């Protein structure tokens, strides 16, 4: 069965998994660890570019955002590039999601306002999704740093797909926005190893990832099957006993979603 064979893969690579897909009309839930914590890292950009996309007009898009290169404190490959010009916030929803850019996650955050540079918010906007567990308590890069057992800057694996189900799946962004959010995670750059490679290629997968240190690796998709079919897949991961220079292991990811492919197929 599946927690058996989950259960090897945390015995393999020397990790703890947790693993969410919610029941559709065909298909049971699919939950491992579900409702355990595991750290965001940047599957949050996600539901952060969402929570733009709902909280202001289209128009509002073409704002531009200036910032300083004192300002780019993490691996910001996009960010860094446009430091004399500005970028404007659809610019930084691309980066955000598609390259995992901080810096651009970081100037999203400042774009909701309120105390925490963003976070009580973004954690805002969350609840307003009916999602109570989650919380965001830093900015990038420090959210990626805290220690094991330390619940700031974490979700589960229950509720952060239940999240990305109403933004892509559900009516939680009207069709514009929708399709956006969608696209940028479409073409993803960062996920080659982990969901995507544990589905077979006539599956589309749109996917935003998440590492971090203590061994962290994360991936949260949404796939769709030959014939169309829309599935959930939340699959989060640390190797904590390991340090905080713990590697993260992203063959567990993919491995994990060769499982939940299979039983999605029968």
């Amino acid at each position: 069965d599946l927690a058996d064979r989950f259960a090897e893969l945390e015995r393999r690579y020397d990790a703890r998994l947790g693993v969410y897909v919610p029941a559709t009309g065909t298909t049971a839930a699919i939950e491992y660890r579900a409702d355990e914590r595991f750290a965001f890292c940047a599957t949050f950009k996600a539901p952060l570019v969402a929570a733009v996309l709902h909280q202001n007009p289209l128009t509002h898009l073409d704002k531009l955002i200036t910032y300083t290169s004192d300002d780019i404190r993490s691996i910001s490959p996009v960010a860094q590039q446009h430091v004399q010009t500005g970028m404007t916030i659809g610019q930084l929803c691309d980066a955000a999601i598609r390259y995992s850019d901080g810096t651009a996650a970081n100037l999203l955050l400042a774009d909701l306002g309120g105390p925490g540079g963003g976070t009580a918010a973004f954690t805002g906007y969350l609840r307003s999704l009916g999602d109570t567990v989650s919380r965001l308590d830093a900015e990038e890069p420090e959210l990626n740093r805290d220690p094991p057992g330390d619940e700031r800057d974490t979700t589960t694996p229950h509720a952060i797909a239940l999240v990305l189900q109403q933004l892509v799946l559900g009516n939680a962004l009207p069709p514009d926005k929708r399709a956006l959010l969608t696209d940028w995670m479409a073409r993803n750059t960062t996920g080659a190893k982990r969901i995507r490679a544990g589905f077979p290629a006539d599956w589309k997968v749109i996917d935003k990832t998440g590492t971090g240190d203590y061994g962290r690796a994360n991936d949260i998709a949404v796939v769709w099957s030959p014939t169309g079919v829309p599935y959930v897949v939340a699959v989060m991961s640390d190797r904590a006993g390991g340090g905080y220079d713990a590697e993260p292991r992203e063959a567990l990811l993919a491995e994990a979603a060769t499982c939940v492919a299979g039983v999605l197929a029968l």
